[PDB]
This record gives C-alpha cells, structure tokens and sequence, in this order.
C-alpha cells in the first residue's frame, strides 16, 4: 500500500497504510467473513443510499501530508480522526513555504502583474524567515522566534481517518466553494480513496457526495 | 484469525489489524530496533499517547448482552452488531463462578435455576414468533445472558483505556475475561507497546499477574 | 418543568439546557452580545448550507427511563455523554415494558393480542421471581440479574448538543425505527422544539431526513 | 467574567450549564446535604469515574494568536467556531511579546530589540498584505503572508471532563508559556463556577504543576 501525490509547489499527500477494502464494510454490516461480487456491490450501494454509514468506519487509512499551515489549520478541524504533527522533539524541522504560481491569480484582475504578486509574496516570506533565523542565532527560543513566520510555512503530519470520516471530509473540502489550495489536497485524498475502495467511492459519488469537483 | 474462546460459548476473534509497533514510531517522528523500542517507552512513560492512535484493530466478538452493553459504553471505537429486530445461545455460569460466596443453595443449583429460566424464556419467545409476533417485540422476553455478536474497530490508545477500565478486578468477572483475550491479541500484534503500557500506563491490576 | 410519559412506565424528563437559538447565532458570528428576522435568517442559512457546527453550542441534559432493548439502540449514539443507573450511587428498582394488545393489532397472529400481553407478563413475572430467589440465596446481583429480560427498565442521564440531537432525530424519529424508539424520539423532539423553536423548524425544513416529525405536530 | 491574556488577548465566559451539583445528579441518576455531596465528588475524582463531570458544560469566547489556537484546536473533544469573514467583521492585530518574555534567556541581542524585530516583521507583513488586497488579490491568498502571531477569535464549548483533560496538558510548565496563560484563565473560571470539582481535581487527578503554585 503506497501512493504519493504532489500538491502545490512542495506539498504532498502520501498513503502510509490502509486497513481493509470495500469488503470490510460488507463484512461489518453482515457481522461475517464474506468475500459474489454482484451482491456485495449492491449491499455497498444500499448502505450508502440509506445513510447507513457505520460499516464504512471499519475501513481505515493512514496518510502522511505535507501542507502549508493555513491548509493544515482548516484540515485539523476534522475531529473524528488522529493527527501527529511534525515537532522538533522527535525529528528534524525544515523551512519551506508555499509560493503561489502566477496562474493562481488568473481570473482576478490585478493592479500589478501576477508575476509581481508571486514575487512580492516570495519577498515578504524571505524577510520573515531571515528575521526568524536571526532570532534563533541570538538565542531566542524556537517557540518564540517562530511566531514571525507566515501562514504559508509548510508543516507535515500523519492522519489516521476511517472511510466514513473521510467522506464527510470530502463533502466539506472537495468543493468549488472551498479555497483552491484545500480543494487540491481534497482531490488527492479522494484519488487515494478511489484507488483503495472503488465500490465505496463510486457509491459515495452516486448517492452521498454533496460537492462538484469530484 | 487468532480466535480465543471465552465463557461457555463466547469468543474474541481478530478480523484485521493496521500497523504494528513501528506505526507508532513512524507517526511520532512523522516519517515514512532498540532505538525504536526506546521511543515507544519514552512515549508511554511521558504520557504522549497520540502515536498509538495510528495502530488499529478490528475484532469479532461474541458476548452475552450484559457484557456487550458495558463494552459499548466505549465511545471512541466503531461498532456493528447483529440486529435484535432482524442464533440463540445463552451464558450459563459454571458452579465455580459462584465459589467465594456463601449461598443457601449449592452453586450447581444456582447454575440449574439459571438454565431453567433461560429455557422457559426461550420457549415463550419461540411460541410468540410461532404465533406471528414480530421479532422486535417477541425478543424482549429474552434474558440479558443472550449471546450477541459485533465487529469492533478500535485504535491502540482507545484500546489501552478499555484495558484500563475492564482488565481489572473491579470490573465484572465476565468482562475481565474478554479483556484478557483482547490484551492477548494486542500483545501478540504490538509487543513493545504492550510491555511499555503495562510498565508505565496501565492502571488496572490483573494484567500484571495474568500473563499474556 | 418538562416530563413526558412514554410507553407504560417510561419518561423523558428535561434536567437542564444551556443556551437557545441565539447561542448558535452568537457562535456563528463569534460575538458575545439581537435582531429577530436577521437572526432567524442566519439559522436558516446555516441549516440550509449544512453548516451545523453553530448548533453544537446548545446543549441539553435529559433524564430518560426506558427498557434496556431501547437504551441499547440509544447508546449507539456516541457523540453524547451517558450516566446510567448502577448499584453504586443510587437505589435500583425493577420494572418492565409489557406491550399493550394495541402494540400487536395490525399484525396477523394465531392467538389474540391480549394473549401475547399475558404471555409476556407471565414470563417477566417468572424471570423476576427467579431473580429475587437467587438474590435471597446469596447470589450477587451482577450474576443474578443476567436472568432478567431485555424489557427491564433502566434510567440514564443524557447530555447532548443540538447538532448531535438532530442526527438522533434523523435516525430515530422515523417510521423505519422500532416503534418504541420512535415514541422516545418524539418526546425528545417536543422538548427540543420548546427550547429551540427556530432551529427545530429550520431542521424540519432543510435537514430532517425522516418522516414522522413532518406528520405529527410538536 | 473576562480575563485579559498577553498583549491583546482574552478569555471570556459566555455560558455555563450546571455546577458541581450537576455531576452529583448525573452520578446518582436523580433529578431530585452539602457535605455528602462533596464527598461523592471527591470519590468520583479519586476513583477516576469522571463521566459525571461531562454533564457540566462551558462556552468560552477566546481571543488568541494563531500559534496558540492551533495547539488549542488539537483538543478534539469539544466544539469550535472560529471567526470567519463570512458572518462577521475581521480585524488585524498581532501578539508582540514584552521583553520580560525573554528575560530568563541569554540572548546576543537585548529582549527589547527581539520585541522590536517581531514588531517590524508584523508591520511589514501586514503592509504587504494590504498592498496585495489593494492590487485585487483575494484575501484568501493575500493573508497567507501574515505571521502566526495574528490574533484570531473563537467560541469553545467543552464539558468539564474534557476541560480537565485540557488543564492536564496545558496548565503545565512543559507547555509553551503563552498557552499556559490561557490555561490559567480557563482554570480560574472553572474554579469560580465549579469549586468542589476544581478542588477535587487538584487534589486527585490534575497531572500538571503550575495550578498548585499559583
Ligand atoms: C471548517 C468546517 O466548518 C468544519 O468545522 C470542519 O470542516 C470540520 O467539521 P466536522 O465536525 O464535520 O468534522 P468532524 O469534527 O470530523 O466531524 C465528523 C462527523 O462527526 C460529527 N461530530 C463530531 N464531533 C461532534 C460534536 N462535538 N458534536 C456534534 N457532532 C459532532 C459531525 O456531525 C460529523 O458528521
Ligand atoms: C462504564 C463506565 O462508567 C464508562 O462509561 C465506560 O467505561 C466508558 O468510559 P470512557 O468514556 O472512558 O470510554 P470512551 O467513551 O472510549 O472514552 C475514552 C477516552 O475518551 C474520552 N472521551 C470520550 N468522549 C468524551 C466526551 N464526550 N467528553 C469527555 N471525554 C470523552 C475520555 O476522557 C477517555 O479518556
Ligand atoms: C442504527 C445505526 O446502526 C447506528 O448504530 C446508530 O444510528 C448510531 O449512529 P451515529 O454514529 O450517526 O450517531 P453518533 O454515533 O452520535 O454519531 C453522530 C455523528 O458523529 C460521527 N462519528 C462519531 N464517531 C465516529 C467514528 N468513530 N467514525 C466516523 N464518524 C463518527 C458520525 O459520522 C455522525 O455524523
Ligand atoms: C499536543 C498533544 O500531543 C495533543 O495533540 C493535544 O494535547 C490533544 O490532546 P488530546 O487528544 O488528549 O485531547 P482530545 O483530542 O480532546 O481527546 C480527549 C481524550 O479523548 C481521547 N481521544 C479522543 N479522540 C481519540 C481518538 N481518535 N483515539 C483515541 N483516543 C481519543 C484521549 O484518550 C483523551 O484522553
């Protein structure tokens, strides 16, 4: 079980592990050891249709995610899940930042060329980072110095989430009303979910999924 | 599938598991031997339990409804149970379950009387079904020692809390037994975490004297 | 102040509530501070676009008396807090839901409905009698009680926020749920409407997935 | 009841359901002796029977820097609403540490100068943000250059048990100083509203240090 999808300039979503597959939901709904394709597919659709989503909780993913803090903050609002975020305490910290490409601004009619917007963002980021390093060099503790860093600082985290919670996540974030950056991560999550649970995923698209972009 | 028999007709069977002791080490370090084992200890020792949320089991449990009802109080877990609306076995305690208590009739007489009421209740239930009574109504006469089955999907942290509450002399003997089988499967799949849990975090009594 | 009798010896009683419809408006706006039409529109907007987090800031506590077969369906709702009666802090008592003949007319049976009631009552009586016999003999309660039927009444305190309550009404205030649980869910709905009228109507109009609360007043 | 924290922060009590007696009613499952009642509260707490305390609930209104809010929001057993432009006016303030914050640390650069550098960065980042907005960059993109010390506001609803778990993790000297201060304010309000429970918590269940010193 291993998949990686690159997101933004330096970000990613990688699959670390999975427990179960579409049949794990079939099994839990029946309380049985079944493994007959047709009737198992029908059952999955049937559960999805009638909003009987508990069986899908017995499918579980672990993801490793690299994303900017503004994205990670919205993400961590999903309470029915487990998070471990990068701290200095158990491994090395690094410092990269999401610089939007000029095409991110297309559609918006801006006073200055998109390339200049991109460059202004780079510049202010570079200044904050250099101030950060300055403070660290002077002996300011990391936990203080780091408050000058911008919301586009990349973080990394593991996320363990069951299929039901994942579908709820997709309903909120895989949507043209979500911020573009968020959507992009949600497409990656959907894509891995589709790979590992095609029947569940297709059933979710047909009957339960509330957004557009999938 | 590791499968452990409990009470007269019950069990705990392992359906699936995701990860192992290293799943917790990877998570704590956010990165895809004795060092890794030492990190587990260090985590458990300092109360940093979140890395263990990244290990997960699914169990198949057959238990008497009185035991299930206590078990289902553990909210940080997922359950799918057989429906009472849509087999019929009953936990009959052995005479030995009673020893330690002075009773005015002998233990084997207690066992017998339990069996008898179960028989009566079961037969009544069959008459009602036979008469057309729907099951969702007819079953309400069945006693709390009726066996049910369920799947249980639980992370290792929420599992250690469950072991904290149920693998302990102060819980009903019956659920201890189920908690011993759970401990046993946990220990098999996640030896380092399990030892570390006993040594630094486990608040109950029995697992420090009942092996596996 | 608010207690509703359910089944033959059951009830739903309201112990406490935090907040009202405006607790949800305040939370959506993140403002500790009133404009009825505008505030009602916000509640409709939240409910219509599926943003139900603001309703988590309204909370209820109930005291509920129900047969164990009902309680077990209820305790499957995990986004909530439960305190069930035990031998520890308070007195136990022993009562049972004996269904009336009406419960079964509608079903074609080969004995009269009253005969069903009579048979359920009998077996309850015998089970209970056996129980008290074992108790008098020294058998501890935790063992002796396993003979008692699933229609034994229990009590609990349930603390639940309005969002989680709405999910519960979705799943239980519905003709596909067992009739006994419908009846509890209708009492929970009535209270919830009395305290949070705006949220309860917006719920029905936009989010409610069941049948009965759209059929049956309060 | 409102407690000021950091330079522009606060914790304010919005609402509370119940008091010490709510846990006693719950434990006994009775809607129907002051000294008996405290004894039960100590008894519950010493034996780890903390479920009765779930029937006491608080709503807070908290103004805090994002770095703080991100650590706070990791407490999953609770309900949050964070300020959005969607339902209310947004504003732009930043946590500048006082020089006493560093006092304790041996720095190459005096504490007031650390304070000044943080302030300088904020001003520059904030001004870059404003330049972008003026240009026609949307807020959702422009705000990504803002530093982690930007204040945010949120409502937090949390039952007493979950609140005690929070105090265990954050009212402790190993927590970052800034969150400790919010944790002390939470604790004070807790103590005010639920004295018997708070007293019993310190005596039997509290795992931290600082609530026993202040
Ligand atoms: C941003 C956006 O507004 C949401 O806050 C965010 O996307 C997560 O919301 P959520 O509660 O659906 O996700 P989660 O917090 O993961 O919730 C997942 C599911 O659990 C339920 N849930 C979780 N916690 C609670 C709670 N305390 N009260 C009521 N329902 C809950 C939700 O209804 C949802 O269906
Ligand atoms: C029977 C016994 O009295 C308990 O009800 C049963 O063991 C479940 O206890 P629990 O809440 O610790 O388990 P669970 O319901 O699995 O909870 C386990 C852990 O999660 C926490 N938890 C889960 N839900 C809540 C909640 N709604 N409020 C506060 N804490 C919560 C508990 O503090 C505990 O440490
Ligand atoms: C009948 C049916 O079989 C269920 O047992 C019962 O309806 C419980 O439903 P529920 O999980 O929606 O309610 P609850 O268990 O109260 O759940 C309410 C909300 O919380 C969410 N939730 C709580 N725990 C989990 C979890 N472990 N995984 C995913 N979602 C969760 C659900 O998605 C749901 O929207
Ligand atoms: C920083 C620090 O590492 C934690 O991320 C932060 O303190 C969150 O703490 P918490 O999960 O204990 O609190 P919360 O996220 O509020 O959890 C409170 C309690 O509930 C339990 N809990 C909640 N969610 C889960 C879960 N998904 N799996 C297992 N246990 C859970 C924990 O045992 C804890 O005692």
């Amino acid at each position: 079980h291993h998949m990686k999808i690159d997101i933004l300039d330096k970000g990613f979503v990688e699959l670390v592990d999975v427990m179960g597959n579409d049949l794990s939901a079939v099994r839990a709904a029946r309380v049985s050891f079944d493994m007959d394709e047709e009737r198992d597919r029908h059952l999955i659709e049937y559960l999805m249709k009638h909003g009987d989503e508990t069986p899908f909780e017995h499918i579980v993913f672990t993801f490793h995610v690299k994303a900017p803090i503004f994205v990670a903050r919205q993400w961590f609002r999903h309470r029915i899940a487990s998070y471990n975020e990068l701290s200095g305490r158990y491994s090395k910290l690094s410092y990269e930042f999401y610089i939007p490409s000029p095409e991110r601004l297309e559609g918006y009619k801006t006073t200055i060329p998109p390339e200049r917007v991109t460059e202004k963002i780079s510049e202010i980021v570079d200044k904050a980072y250099r101030t950060y390093l300055e403070l660290i060099e002077s002996g300011v503790p990391r936990e203080v110095a780091r408050i000058v860093l911008p919301l586009n600082l990349y973080t990394r985290f593991f996320w363990t989430v069951n299929a039901r919670s994942l579908m709820n996540f997709l309903n909120l974030r895989a949507d043209s009303h979500a911020q573009w950056e968020i959507q992009q991560y949600a497409l990656a999550i959907a894509r891995i979910f589709k790979e590992k649970c095609p029947w569940t995923f297709e059933a979710f698209l047909k009957y339960a999924y509330k957004g557009d972009i999938l």
